[PDB]
């Protein structure tokens, strides 16, 4: 029932307390672990905001107060005769903040507390949304100096009214498959370009056409709206030492902003809440730039490097890799937009756990997520036990939203 | 009951059957994941089971499920747990046993060799003296000049648990670690504890960066004995770079067999507490863990400071250049001195295919993640974009505590 987690490098033993009050469901059995598994009413609802109220009204100290409970009698009466109720500034911002801290995924939690909120509950139409989200784009990307923000849309009513952004993040790439049998631009995002090209789409068809903004508002057919280009920062990659580098005519967005999970505060779903914060180097150089399914370039690059490719032995690859890598980095601090490396992302982390476990008495983490997908064991995470488990405020997938909207 | 186990890379999608065969328990509970949790005197009552499910396995293995030979053994077996609460296991049954505690060790990135290993029976052993024997035959047959050969000695089985045969050492072969009065560490960190012991139980130490470390066998859970494997029989390879002339400099050496030997051996319920194995080593775990892990030799400065790298901030990614080039250093010196070595791309390629023919043949491949990735470039392996599904399955190797912890001094 007490639990502990042990670091491995500096021998130090923390008490984990927290995942006692965990409520949903790991994937995990006493007989399987699915620990590597990418994805594993009106009664319902009162003590999901219960559960939620108490929590921030202890956090506030004012656990019990008259205050406290006259809330918890309002949502009640709230919930009884209109099915849902409706959160307060104080308590969506705090809810927001929280689904934050608790997602057990994101090793850039230290962060947690300084998120900009946008409660955008007024919004009815998709060109209210679109409006709301060059607003965010804005704010966020703030000349390079990337500052943390969420854009919330009203919430799940009955399921036939979902506010929904279409895209996976609200900047990206196209994914066009071509004649040949290759691909062009991002792979990732084909089905999605093919959504927007029949949705009306005048697609470029070039390798790093930004896509365009999908919207959906109160459950109606999403419309489609492109982002200023003056508002997407983008970062041309070069090498510091490799001249030859910009010929490969490659560039990365400055703005990581995921926009199709679920916000979850106190029983309530937000089906859109687009949010971002700033990007750790190894998510462009090794996940983006050199999966197989992704932009795939480390032949390219390896025989630029003029390195021996005709054995894995080599460590060609892992060569190419890190070179992939600076140059993400250097590019990006050469145009002074916020980006972290991997060491110090980590670091971060371990400190901010430390923290959590003196002040909160734990913090979930997904290990399998949390270590950089490069040089893994060469930063703390990597030594460090952690504990997975789901809190809730919480952020949650939920389905690609074609496969169950009915036009 | 259905699993599926998908491949983000790929998008082949596998489905396992096999786990419902798992008998023991994970530690994970439907409320909290311990994945990356490193850690998380049986009744004639509870062994029979144990012993049948083995034995149920074994004859359906070999075609021979339901058979006289299959009925007659069970009787047998019974029978002896019967008079004596205990059994001894057939020679193939060993065998068998040992190679698949293998096949299911879910951490081993190394399983698509489960079929090749060599057994050598210990079980007539009575003597610390005795082990040592075995132990010096087993790392020979094992190293054979460098074209290695992977290899388990399994001794007696633990009766009462008050005689039980262990080897102390970690593994066979490993390198002294001495704390200096200054607080720094010279050899192997990782080995403090050990060596100590070893010098309280009379070891001269030699007090150098790389001392093959004497064994410590105890038998028949007698107090352990120190014995010193013959230099010969230690294959040693300097580590050199292919391109940098300075690396051998550095001083750097590691030796060719990794002998794992405090694991703990369970087949059929029995129990075996000293059951030392070995293959051969996967390239990153002497160049980026053994060398680079802080706590161990923790190479990383003085390699970068000699690359001359920009080491004043870590975005340079000063360690990650290093790390590279030191891991080049291994398979590039083991290579050149024909002493087998696998590096990661190569072993996780083959993991991947061998597991695939796992869900083919058997309905599954019981695999811990966060042990089959490499530390280092994960995502540029096959097997970072692969889910994988843990779980328990007998025979197996388990960890045990340190017998320093639990041995009763008998003076
Ligand atoms: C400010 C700096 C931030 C950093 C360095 C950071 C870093 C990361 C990284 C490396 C991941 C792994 C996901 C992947 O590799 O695809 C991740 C996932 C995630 N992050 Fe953070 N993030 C930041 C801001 C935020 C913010 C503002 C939020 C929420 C408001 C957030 C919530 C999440 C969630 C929910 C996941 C899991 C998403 C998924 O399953 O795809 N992060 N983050
Ligand atoms: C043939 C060459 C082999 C290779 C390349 C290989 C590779 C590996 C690697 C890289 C690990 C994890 C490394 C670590 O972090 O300690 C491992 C773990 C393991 N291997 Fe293998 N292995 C091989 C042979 C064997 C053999 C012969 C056995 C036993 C018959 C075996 C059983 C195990 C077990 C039980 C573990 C988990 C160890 C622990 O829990 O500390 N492996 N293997
Ligand atoms: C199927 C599925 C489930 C899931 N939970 N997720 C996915 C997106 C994949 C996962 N992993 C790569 C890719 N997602 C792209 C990277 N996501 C950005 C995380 C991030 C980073 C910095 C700041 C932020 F605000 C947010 C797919
Ligand atoms: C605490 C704890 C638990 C556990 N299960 N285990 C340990 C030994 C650790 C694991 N990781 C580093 C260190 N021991 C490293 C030795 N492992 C080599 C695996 C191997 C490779 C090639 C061929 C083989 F036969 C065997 C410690
Ligand atoms: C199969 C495995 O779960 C999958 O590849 C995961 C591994 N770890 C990851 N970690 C992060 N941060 N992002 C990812 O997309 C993945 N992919
Ligand atoms: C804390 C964490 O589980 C621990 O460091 C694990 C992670 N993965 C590993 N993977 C391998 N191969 N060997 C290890 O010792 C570890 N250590
Ligand atoms: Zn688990």
């Amino acid at each position: 029932r007490f639990l502990k987690v042990k670091n491995w490098e500096t021998d130090v033993v923390l008490t984990d307390t927290l995942h006692l009050k965990s409520t949903l469901e790991t994937g995990c059995t006493e007989h399987i672990c699915m620990g590597s598994i990418v994805l594993p009413t009106k009664d319902q609802l009162f003590p999901l905001a219960k559960e939620f109220l108490d929590q921030y009204y202890s956090s506030i100290k004012r656990f019990g107060s008259k205050a406290h409970m006259d809330r918890l009698e309002e949502v009640n009466k709230e919930i009884e005769s209109t099915s849902t109720y409706q959160l307060k500034d104080t308590e969506l911002i705090y809810g927001a903040k929280h689904a934050w801290r608790n997602a057990s995924r994101c090793v850039g939690r230290i962060q947690w507390s300084k998120l900009q909120v946008f409660d955008a509950r007024d919004c009815t139409t998709a060109h209210g949304m679109f409006n709301y989200i060059c607003n965010h784009v804005k704010y966020a990307t703030n000349k390079g100096n990337l500052r943390s923000a969420i854009t919330i849309f009203p919430q799940r009513t009955d399921g036939k009214h979902d506010f929904r952004v279409w895209n996976s993040q609200l900047i990206r790439y196209a994914g066009y498959k071509q004649p040949d049998g290759s691909t062009l631009g991002d792979p990732a995002n084909v089905q999605f370009t093919e959504i927007c090209i029949q949705q009306g789409w005048k697609a470029p068809r070039g390798r790093f056409d930004v896509l365009p903004l999908l919207l959906q508002a109160n459950g109606n057919d999403p419309e489609l709206f492109q982002i200023p280009p003056e508002l997407v920062l983008e970062v041309p990659i070069r090498h510091p030492k490799f001249d030859w580098f910009k010929d490969l005519g490659l560039k990365w967005y400055g703005l990581p902003a995921v926009s199709n999970m679920l916000l979850e505060i106190g029983g309530l779903e937000f089906s859109a809440c687009p949010f971002s914060g700033w990007y750790m180097g190894t998510e462009i150089g090794v996940r983006n730039y050199c999966d197989n399914s992704r932009y795939n370039i480390l032949e390219e690059v390896a025989k630029k490097m003029d390195l021996d490719m005709r054995k894995t032995s080599s460590l060609w690859k892992d060569q190419a890799l890190v070179e992939i890598n600076i140059a993400v980095l250097y590019s990006f601090q050469s145009d002074k937009v916020t980006i972290v490396d991997h060491h110090s992302a980590t670091e971060s982390f371990i400190k901010h756990m430390e923290n959590e476990y003196r002040c909160r008495g734990g913090c979930p983490a997904d290990w399998v997520w949390i270590v950089p997908p490069m040089s893994g064991s060469i930063t703390p995470v990597f030594h460090q036990e952690m504990l997975n488990y789901r809190l809730t405020p919480s952020f949650e997938a939920q389905p690609d939203p074609w496969n169950t909207h009915v036009w």
